[PDB]
């Protein structure tokens, strides 16, 4: 009914890292720490670093999917709103419906889960390239957090799940997400709110 948000490191020591953007105007995707926050723009590239402390199995998968933040807004499935779904931006993989995609990797999965009817997106898990020490996955979210009719200005969380190969849970990381048109302003403005109170 609900996902699990529950940071689990594991037994790989699994978890995200986020580039430091800073909150220039011209900022496209700048993370929060103090809010473990997300701020970017409409379908623009999201750099998620993967780090562990052990190399998992073979077989193993990353897999991302939104939830609503609120309580009472839990239960609904995050999905495209009504214009976006319509708009054939299609990448030829990602079905329309779709808020989460990942950029440049053709063995992304999307899910449409069979009973909770809930979205997601899934890759292998794949080394780091000689000379780095993470693997980095980019995501693009599809839809404004305030689009009508979708997340209507609602907060989400995208929740990264480290999966086996059966798709049982091996590790857990997750963040907040807010998609709009100046992600620096709105990340200095919600980071001195958080200052002042
Ligand atoms: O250092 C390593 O060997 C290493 C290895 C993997 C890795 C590679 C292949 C595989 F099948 C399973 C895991 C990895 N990873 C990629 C996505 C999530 C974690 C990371 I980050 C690593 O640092
Ligand atoms: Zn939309």
């Amino acid at each position: 009914s609900v996902p699990s948000q529950k940071t689990y490191q594991g037994s790989y020591g699994f978890r995200l890292g986020f580039l430091h953007s800073g909150t220039a105007k011209s900022v496209t995707c700048t993370y929060s720490p103090a809010l473990n926050k997300l701020f970017c723009q409409l379908a623009k590239t999201c750099p998620v670093q993967l780090w562990v402390d052990s190399t998992p199995p073979p077989g193993t998968r990353v897999r991302a999917m939104a939830i609503y933040k609120q309580s009472q807004h839990m239960t609904e499935v995050v999905r495209r709103c009504p214009h976006h779904e319509r708009c054939s931006d299609s990448d030829g993989l990602a079905p329309p419906q779709h808020l989460i995609r990942v950029e440049g990797n053709l063995r992304a999965e999307y899910l449409d889960d069979r009973n909770t009817f809930r979205h997601s997106v899934v890759v292998p898990c794949e080394p780091p390239e000689v000379g780095s020490d993470c693997t980095t996955i980019h995501y693009n979210y599809m839809c404004y957090s305030s689009c009508m009719g979708g997340m209507n200005r609602r907060p989400i969380l995208t929740i990264i799940t480290l999966e086996d190969s059966s798709g049982n849970l091996l590790g857990r990381d997750s963040f907040e997400v807010r998609v709009c048109a100046c992600p620096g302003r709105d990340r200095r403005t919600e980071e001195e709110n958080l200052r002042k109170k």
